[PDB]
C-alpha cells in the first residue's frame, strides 16, 4: 500500500519551514504564510520505487517545553533542521534544535538532514563549507534549498526518508 513516514521540520523563525513544506505539499511558493501556524500535512509520493505517505509537521509557535509539545515532536521519525543561508543566527541555532530532538527521542542517532534554505538569494552569510562541517560532525546529510525556485526541495525530503530507511536498517 503505502509506507508512512512522520517528518518534522524544525528551525528558527523565518527560515522557510512553511515555504519548504507547502512547496512539497501544494507545488507553489508562499510569499507570506502565517508564521504562527503549526500543522501536519500529508502527501503521497513515490521515492526510489516506494509509495510513501509523508506526514510532515511544520513547526511554529512559542518556545515552550510542555509535555504535549514534547509528545508531538517525538512522534517524528526524521527531522529537517532548516536554517537560511542569509541568516547567521538561524544557523547558529541548529545545535539547539538537534539537542531538543535528541532529548525527546532519547537517542544519539536520529534521522536528520541539515537544510540551508533560500539559496536563491545573493546575501549569503553562511558558507556551504561551514554548514558541511556541521553536517559531517553530526553524521547527517546536508543540502541547500530554495523554496522559491524549488531547487533541492524534493531531494531534501527524500533524503530524510532514505535516512529513516537506513536507521531502520
Ligand atoms: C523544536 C523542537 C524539536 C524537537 C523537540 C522539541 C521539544 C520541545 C520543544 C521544541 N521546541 C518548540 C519550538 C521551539 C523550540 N525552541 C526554540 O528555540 C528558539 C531559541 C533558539 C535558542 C533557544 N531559544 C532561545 N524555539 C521554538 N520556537 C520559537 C520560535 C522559533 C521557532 C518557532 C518555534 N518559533 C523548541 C522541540
Ligand atoms: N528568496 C527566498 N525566500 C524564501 C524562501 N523560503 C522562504 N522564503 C520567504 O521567507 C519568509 C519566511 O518563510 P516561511 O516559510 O514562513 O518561514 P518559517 O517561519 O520558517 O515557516 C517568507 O516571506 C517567504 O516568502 C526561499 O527559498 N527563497
Ligand atoms: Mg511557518
Amino acid at each position: 500500500g503505502m509506507t508512512e513516514y512522520k517528518l518534522v521540520v524544525v528551525g528558527a523563525d523565518g527560515v522557510g519551514k512553511s515555504a519548504l513544506t507547502i512547496q512539497l505539499i501544494q507545488n507553489h511558493f508562499v510569499d507570506e504564510y502565517d508564521p504562527t501556524i503549526e500543522d501536519s500535512y500529508r502527501k503521497q509520493v513515490v521515492i526510489d520505487g516506494e509509495t510513501c505517505l509523508l506526514d510532515i509537521l511544520d513547526t511554529a509557535g512559542q518556545e515552550e517545553y510542555s509535555a504535549m509539545r514534547d509528545q508531538y515532536m517525538r512522534t517524528g521519525e526524521g527531522f529537517l533542521c532548516v536554517f537560511a543561508i542569509n541568516n547567521t543566527k538561524s544557523f547558529e541555532d541548529i545545535h539547539h534544535y538537534r539537542e531538543q530532538i535528541k532529548r525527546v527521542k532519547d537517542s544519539e542517532d536520529v534521522p536528520m538532514v541539515l537544510v540551508g534554505n533560500k539559496c536563491d538569494l545573493p546575501s549569503r552569510t553562511v558558507d556551504t563549507k561551514q554548514a558541511q562541517d556541521l553536517a559531517r560532525s553530526y553524521g547527517i546529510p546536508f543540502i541547500e534549498t530554495s523554496a522559491k525556485t524549488r531547487q533541492g526541495v524534493d531531494d531534501a525530503f527524500y533524503t530524510l526518508v532514505r535516512e529513516i530507511r537506513k536507521h531502520k536498517e
